[PDB]
Formats: structure tokens, C-alpha cells, sequence
């Protein structure tokens, strides 16, 4: 057992009670949601993911699908139907065969009501043709999407998935799959403290043949976080009946129906994975590129109005450049310093600059660290360009 | 019409010139958004964010779930997530039936979950917990940008951005006014014809008084956003009895804040702008920091694999700076400069730089334009500086 989900509550990472934030509730997507920090943490994570596949080599396009699969479905699906509430009402009236009409109706529902998306892949495929234009017709190119998906556990679970659908030709097909497992796997470790607990695996036949899975070692045993698959041309054809020559882009001097590779990661569980990976003096050593609030900062020995003057010149300063500040220079008592440092260790901050009078009578402040825990002396004017480096640095490594 | 067709051909609005119509698009009951659209809204949202959140650290990102389970107030108009594993053992089972069916359709509106209608409710369910996150100090907000499903029966997805500003009653009126002016200025800022973006007062709801913002489309004004002063109502009913747990410090005064809800329609705003930038001399003149693609660039008079390699130099140089670029340097049959100069206008690319031989031999590229339709001389090394100054300007005006 661990008291991480404790800190995570007190510091607004996870949200909800101590009963509705169950372990099985956290993983099934049935939690009550996230705290501002969890939101910010997932937000960067989402951001990083994006820069990794989509920004970089832009042959990838963000695409926008709906959250529900409308119209008539197949026999079963087991997923919940979306029934227009104000229809149920008009049924608890009418009296129209208050025994037989209200018993044949429910046969229309099951067959004519929509549902909520199980994945981001359908909406991806639904775009292929329209988007196959956008690149003359050359392959391969992807369609990236990051969004919420509803999976049943009866209760409903919500998960924020990141999805990249790669449209590559059969030849390179099984090859690209390699590339991506590598890319993905390499990506997760990039921000891990124990990259040893992020592993990969083989497997096949679930909608084609050939696929891997990325796992993360929770203090209680491996749990899935990202899956890869080479579906082939299957669903592409099944979705796009008719002229096959309406599909296929180009491998070279010859047109060919592309194979559908599919990457899918669970961001909310990837979230957790990181919050566990940074714990076991409390402290969360969340990677610099994923830390919710890059740097707090208060005021110390000296005046007051005068002292929290540059604070805002900084708060803004750091902000005009992409540095998440935590203005704590607006609370009260010195709240100690150990009671103010151990705390930010929990909030998983990165540095803790403190401005004092001995800052005005010169031009220096003193940032402490979360790791090296040193209490250095710094020239309050080379702090911006410093953070921008340290951070962008923790990136390159 | 001419804008709609373009929005189609140029990948802004996905669909058929029938499912992508006047009514569906507004009713938000359309097929989706092509890459350009998604990137346009993306910036709209990206810009929204910094304008009301990235600063004044009172506002915190909050994460509301898409469906609220548990017991729900029977009746009203929304979308009930009905179970099929519960809807099943009734039909193809004939579970007694006859005199029974009417407790299900009844018990449903109670047991059944709902897909959120707005983001407001999810926020208040965060007020109390996000209170011990600024030592009960008002005013502080809870921002959120997300999808809500409203009925048109046919579902209807709209991406809403919302700010829920909690404040002391004392200034309740003061704030509402600032937001309206704030918000309203914001829309106008990225508009060609701000004379189309209008405000207006009105009242009587779960509180009284609130403004409404509209956009002067070609066929007459349409609602795009709405500010409201719900007062303490909403927040009180939310947590009856236990009222102490709600006091927010206003100076040295303990009070129960006023929920000032702001809610704009990002999607309608994404269409609002496409029009605001339209009216064979087509060209969508989207605002700089809203255009989906800030800069095109392909090769011209000279070599290929030696004149293309350089492009990638700017491509990356640009990408590494946050400058959306269009990779034309990977196209086939020339098909003209005008056919391609007017082609980029439709996609509303800001600049169109040509990297030719007359640039490889020394170091001088040739960019064009969209607005001033100009064509000047620029060192292939002062393009990014320019670009980032062009934007870090038109943006702040």
C-alpha cells in the first residue's frame, strides 16, 4: 500500500472522496474526475504526445469526429443507447395500447438509437477518403485525434485516448508498425524515472494479424496503457464498399489500397502511471516537461506591497514565455519554509524562487530545487532564460 | 454558397453539400470538421484560453465528466443513457409483461444517466473542493472548453468554452460588466467587420440579468455566447443546508459567492469567422492568429532534391517556432503559380514563400502575400523573425 493517492488528493491532482477514488474506480474511468493539477498534468502530456507524432513530421493531420455513433446499429452491441429523454415522457402518456404499443416501441429503440464511441478509429477511417485528397494521394499519412471515449465496466467509464491512424501500404505496413512501437515505447520512457517499468509485448488476431501492447508496472503489477495494431485493408474496405479505386493512394508509380495501422494510448492511465512513477519527505519528481506548475514563488523578509511588486513582474515575466508560475506570494504568514517547501514537493513543482528585500538592494533572488534540493543564489533577471533552458533541456536529454 | 463550397474543397467543413447545410451547421448537427476546420477551431480555443485563463491566477482548469450518473430529476429535455442489458430482459424474454411495462419507462428517467447539456453544473461540483486552493479567496474562476449535447429526435454536439466566475455579491454586478466588455472585445479583435459582433442586455432566469453576444451572419444575427449572473441561487441549491462550507473571503468578510457563468459557442464562432473573412478574387482573410496554416512554401525555377532539402530547413526552423507551414515542396505537376496562388488564398495561408535557384546560389528567397497581395525580397534567414513579428503584432492590437 502507498499514500500517494493521499498527497494527490490534498494537492488537487486527483479529485473526489476517498471512496469514489477507488483503485478499480481510477483504472475503469469511473473516478469523479481530475483536479486542476491533474488537468494541467494531462494537458501537458496531451501536448507532448502531440508534438511527438503530429507536429514533428507533419504528414499527420488533426481530424474531428463525433462523440456518438448515430443512426441504426447492428443486433446487439451491448453498449448503452442514447434515448432522447423527452421521448420517454411522451410515452408515459398517449395510453396508445398501454400494453402492446409500449412493448413494440422498445424494439425500435434497440434498433434505431445511437451510442457513444468506443474508440477514435472509426471516426478516423470515416475521414480517409476526404483526407486522402489533402495529400495529392500519396501515402503514408496519418490522422491524429485525442479525445474522450466511453467504455462500459452497469456503469460507464470515461477515458481520454490519443489516437493515430497510419495509412501505409502493405509493403512498408508491417515495417511501420515496428517504427511506431519503438516511437511510442521510447516516448513513454522519455519522461519516466524508472523507464524500466514501461514494457512492450507481442500478440495477434483481433481485427487483423500483428499487434503489440505497452504496459506500465503499477506497484501491484503491469497494466495496459497503449496498444498497437496492423488491421490491414479490412475495415477500410468494409467501411468503403464500392469502387476500390476510390480508396488507395500511391506507393510509387502504382496505386494500392493502404493498410490501416492503429496506435492508441490511454492518457488518463498514462497520467496515473506518471504520478506513481514519481513517488515511492513526501515529494513528486514529475519530469520537468510534465510538471503541472514549473515554479512557485513567494515573498520574504522585507516590506510587503514593495516586495510583491516584482513578483507580478515575474509571474507575468515567466508567463509571457510559457512558464507556469504558482503565485503563492498572495497567502499569509511565512508558513515556515519547511512547511512551504515540503508542500511544493507534493505539488511536484520544479523550483521555488523567493523574493526578499535583499533582492531589491542588488538584483538577486534564490531558487531552490526539487531534486538537487540546493538553496542556490540567483540573479533575478537571468531566471527566465534559465528556466527556458533547464526545461527545454530536460526535454532533449 | 461560394464560401461553403470553398470551405469544402479547401478542407474546412467535411461532408456532402447536403448534410453540410445551413441548418445542420448551426444546429451543430453536422458530419464533422476537416483538418483546416479542426485547426481553426483549435486556435480559436487556444486563443480563448490565454485571453481568460493563462493570466490572473484565480482561474483554474477544471475537468467535468461527459455524463452524470446516479439518480436524476425525472422529466425535462436531455439525453438519457439507457442500458440494453436492462432493456433486453424484457423484449426477447417476455418477462411477464402484460400488466407491468410502465415501471421501466418510469424507473428509467430516474435510474438513467444523462449526457451533459452544459459545463456549468460540472464546475459548481468543484467549487467547494477548489476553494481550499486559494484560501477561500473570491473571486476565482473555473475554466473549461468542451462538448455538450443538445437535442435538435436528433442529437447535437457543440464545443463549448465556459468560465464560471465565483464572486462576492458586493461586486457581482461589477464583474458581469467586465466580462461582457472583455469577451466582446475578444471576438471583435479577430474580426474583419467587428461591426457584425454585437452585445445586448436582458434578464429573468435562475438569477436575473445577463448579456448575450451575436454575430451578424449574412442571413441575420445569431447567438454565439451568453454571460449570466445566476447569483447565489445555483450554488445554494447545489448544497442545501451545509452553507458554512461555502463562505468565500471578501477582504475580512465571509460570504457566499455569486455564480457568474460565461458560455460561448466555439463552433459557431469558427463559422462566424469563416464568413467574416470571405465577402476569382475569393480568398478567406482569416485573422493571423486564427488562420489554420500561417505559411506555405514550395520550390520553383531550379533543381529538386537540392532545392527541396532547403525547404525542410525552414519547415523545421519554422515548426520549431510554432509557425504552421504548408509542405508544398513535395508536389508533382506544376499546374501553374496562379492556380496555386489562388489555391492557397482559399486555405487562407498568410504568406507563400518560394525557394528557388535564385536563392540557393546566394541566399534570397521570394515570398508573396494574401492581404496586400505584395511580393518583396527577403533573406531566407529573416522570414521567421518577420513572421513571428507579424503575428506577435497583429495579435496584440
Amino acid at each position: 500500500s502507498e499514500a500517494l493517492l493521499e498527497i494527490c488528493q490534498r494537492r488537487h491532482f486527483l479529485s473526489g472522496s476517498k471512496q469514489q477514488l477507488s483503485r478499480d474506480s481510477l483504472l475503469s474511468g469511473c473516478h469523479p474526475g481530475f483536479g486542476p493539477l491533474g488537468v494541467e498534468l494531462r494537458k501537458n502530456l496531451a501536448a507532448e504526445w502531440w508534438t511527438s507524432v503530429v507536429v514533428f513530421r507533419e504528414q499527420v493531420f488533426p481530424v474531428d469526429a463525433l462523440h456518438h455513433k448515430p443512426g441504426p446499429l447492428l443486433p446487439g452491441d451491448s453498449a448503452f443507447r442514447l434515448v432522447s429523454a423527452e421521448t420517454l415522457r411522451e410515452i408515459l402518456q398517449d395510453k396508445e395500447l398501454s400494453k402492446e404499443q409500449l412493448v413494440t416501441f422498445l424494439e425500435n429503440v434497440l434498433k434505431t438509437s445511437g451510442k457513444l464511441r468506443e474508440n477514435l478509429l472509426h471516426g478516423a477511417l470515416e475521414h480517409y477518403v476526404n483526407c486522402l485528397d489533402l495529400v495529392n494521394k500519396r501515402l503514408p499519412y496519418g490522422l491524429a485525434q485525442i479525445g474522450v471515449c466511453f467504455h462500459p465496466v452497469k456503469s460507464i467509464g470515461e477515458k481520454t485516448e490519443a489516437s493515430l491512424v497510419w495509412f501505409t501500404p502493405p509493403r512498408t505496413s508491417n515495417q511501420w508498425l515496428d517504427f511506431w512501437l519503438r516511437h511510442r515505447l521510447q516516448w513513454w520512457r522519455k519522461f519516466a524515472m524508472s523507464p524500466s517499468n514501461f514494457s512492450s509485448s507481442d500478440c495477434q488476431d483481433e481485427e487483423g494479424r500483428k499487434g503489440n501492447k505497452l504496459y506500465y508496472n503499477f506497484p501491484w503489477g503491469k497494466e495496459l496503457i497503449e496498444t498497437l495494431w496492423n488491421l490491414g485493408d479490412h475495415e477500410l474496405l468494409h467501411m468503403y464498399p464500392g469502387n476500390v479505386s476510390k480508396l488507395h493512394g500511391r506507393d510509387g508509380r502504382k496505386n494500392v489500397v493502404p493498410c490501416v495501422l492503429s496506435v492508441n494510448g490511454d492518457l488518463d492511465r498514462g497520467m496515473l502511471a506518471y504520478l506513481y512513477d514519481s513517488f515511492q519527505r513526501k515529494v513528486l519528481k514529475l519530469h520537468p516537461c510534465l510538471a503541472p506548475i514549473k515554479v512557485a514563488l513567494d515573498v520574504g523578509r522585507g516590506p510587503t506591497l514593495e516586495l510583491r511588486q516584482v513578483c507580478q513582474g515575474l509571474f507575468n515575466e515567466l508567463l509571457e514565455n510559457g512558464i507556469s508560475v504558482w503565485p503563492g506570494y498572495l497567502e499569509t504568514m511565512q508558513s515556515s519554509l519547511e512547511q512551504l517547501y515540503s508542500k511544493y514537493d507534493e505539488m511536484s513543482i520544479l523550483f521555488t524562487v523567493l523574493v526578499t528585500e535583499t533582492t531589491l538592494e542588488n538584483g538577486l533572488i534564490h531558487l531552490r530545487s526539487r531534486d538537487t534540493t540546493m538553496k542556490e543564489m540567483m540573479h533575478i533577471s537571468k531566471l527566465k532564460d534559465f528556466l527556458i533552458k533547464y526545461i527545454s533541456s530536460a526535454k532533449n536529454v
